[PDB]
């Protein structure tokens, strides 16, 4: 089996995998539609109660399965339990990614275009009214993916997004074909740095925005001043355990394909939590510390929450570059910006990427080339349905991206720290960790953490279960067919590993 060359390599693949266009994206929508401090509180609270120790679980599980060559859930599920069940919601840790992947690449690419058009300096031009300053963006981005004027099904992606999108795609390939230590931990080693430089330099060119209807101070006060009100709202807790899962990779199989390649005599705590510390870190104080406090700058804090409110690629890719447009040199400003996301998305898309190339490995015994390959020509293909289709992205992200992730996790937890056994679960975690967890957090991966999921679930469930069978879109219908049929797909090659075995 391949492993990570050095432990510095493995770290910044993890942040790599963790630290993603959800820092910079949707972590500033999600704190800004829910009260700026108010969402910080339960978030925290989300990060020691969840994101925790399901990261440690990951990793254990993980390594745990890559000692005996397999870095899927599919087959390590069976070793933690042995049920042909527990091969089919495996199945999940590979659809999961597979999905998230479709649609998060094609942003991906969108920030990649958006790169190149605001470095060679081929943007909208604005002009004191906000309308006559956003607007331009607004078209921009619109004609970019072909957003239809009234609601329409249809979309109409410009020959060069869809060209930027092939190219993003051969840039992902060009960097999982090398493999785990030369493709993937040489690239985190880069383009960590970088990320991490660009951040901090966004970071204090914001922090220096005042104008005469506020300033990014303001910004930073408002995220970071508590407010207690909002407490009794379930739906920030809500937001804040989805955010939780979203930003740590969790229940994206992704973590655990990773810490397969992880020696199993190597420490998975104090890696873990360094990762899943720089991935807060890189959340809270960079992501939430751009786009928010320059929203606030230039148009005051309601205004910054309406804009948050109207839509999450509307602050990203429409506000901030046309409130940078308004500053000397606002032009390679927004370049940075776009760079940055980049390199982010590229870093996590790589991670969704890899569960299914070493399914492809692991079980078929597939050739590396040959996996990411097929993996490429799979997203590739399934990608031109986010393209052409109004509300697909949206439809994937939800089932995929933000309920398929919590159950997933709480499937994954109760299979290793319930059927498993705790107490195995518990050695096999601590064994090798150049530290060890609190004994405290025992009690909380076997009884608080799943739950706190159960319920989360549960409300869930009751809210959507009505409001799915009466949607009227044919598009959503289409999206939800065809990845049906990507889970048939895949249980399908599970079904042809298994056999092979025999
Ligand atoms: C090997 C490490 C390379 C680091 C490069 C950092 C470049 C930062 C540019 C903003
Ligand atoms: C009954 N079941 C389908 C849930 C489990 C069967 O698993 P197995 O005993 O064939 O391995
Ligand atoms: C799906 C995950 C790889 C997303 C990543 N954790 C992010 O924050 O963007
Ligand atoms: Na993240
Ligand atoms: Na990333």
């Amino acid at each position: 089996r391949e492993h990570w060359a050095t432990r510095l390599g493995l770290i910044l693949a993890m942040a790599g995998n963790a630290v993603g266009l959800g820092n910079f994206l949707r972590f500033p929508v999600q704190a800004a539609e829910n009260g700026g401090g108010a969402f910080m509180i339960p978030y925290i609270i989300a990060f020691l109660l969840v994101g925790i120790p399901l990261m440690w679980i990951e990793w254990a599980m993980g390594r745990y399965g890559g000692a005996q060559g397999h870095g899927t859930t599919p087959a390590i599920f069976y070793l933690l339990w042995r049920n042909r069940f527990a091969k089919i919601l495996g199945v999940f840790g590979l659809w999961i990614p597979l999905v998230v992947a479709i649609y998060y690449v094609y942003i991906e690419s969108w920030t990649l275009g958006f790169a190149i058009k605001f470095l060679v300096g081929l943007v909208p031009e604005p002009p004191t009214d906000p309308d006559s300053i956003l607007r331009p963006f607004k078209e921009f981005l619109y004609s970019y993916i072909g957003v239809p004027k009234g609601d329409e099904p249809i979309l109409k992606p410009s020959l060069f997004a869809y060209i930027v999108f092939l190219i993003t795609m051969f840039i992902n390939v060009s960097i999982l074909i090398r493999g785990i230590s030369k493709g993937i931990e040489r690239f985190a080693k880069i383009a960590m740095p970088t990320l991490f430089i660009l951040a901090v330099f966004l970071v204090i060119r914001v922090f220096l925005l005042e104008t005469p209807n506020g300033t990014a101070a303001d910004g930073l006060n408002f995220l970071w001043t508590p407010d207690f009100e909002k407490l009794k709202d379930p739906g920030v807790w809500i937001a804040a355990v989805g955010q939780i899962f979203f930003t740590l990779s969790l229940g994206f199989g992704a973590i655990i394909t990773y810490a397969s390649y992880v020696r199993k005599d190597q420490d998975i705590v104090l890696s873990g939590l360094t990762a899943a510390t720089l991935n807060e870190k890189a959340e809270v104080i960079l992501g939430g510390s751009i786009s928010i406090p320059a929203a606030v700058a230039f148009f005051g804090v309601a205004n910054a929450v309406a804009i948050a409110k109207a839509g999450a690629f509307n602050l990203g890719f429409i506000t901030l570059p046309a409130i940078f447009s308004q500053t000397a040199g606002g032009t390679f400003l927004g370049f940075l910006w776009f760079f940055l996301l980049f390199f982010a998305g590229l870093t996590s898309s790589i991670a969704i990427m890899q569960p299914m190339i070493a399914f492809l490995e692991d079980e078929l015994k597939l050739s590396r080339k040959h996996a990411v390959l097929w993996t490429a020509a799979i997203v590739f293909f399934s990608a031109h349905l986010v393209m052409f289709l109004n509300k697909s992205l949206d439809e994937m992200d939800f089932w995929a991206g933000t309920i398929g992730v919590v159950f997933f996790g709480l499937t994954e937890l109760i299979i290793f720290f319930w059927i498993f056994g705790a107490d195995k679960a518990w050695e096999e975690i601590n064994r090798g960790g150049i530290i060890k967890v609190p004994r405290i957090y025992y009690y909380v991966m076997r009884y608080i953490t799943p739950a706190f999921l159960a319920v989360l679930l549960v409300v869930w469930a009751r809210e959507y279960i009505p409001k799915i069978m009466e949607e009227t879109h044919w598009t959503v219908w289409i999206t939800r067919f065809y990845i049906i049929g990507l889970f048939l797909f895949l249980t399908f090659l599970v079904f042809l590993a298994e056999r092979r075995r025999n």
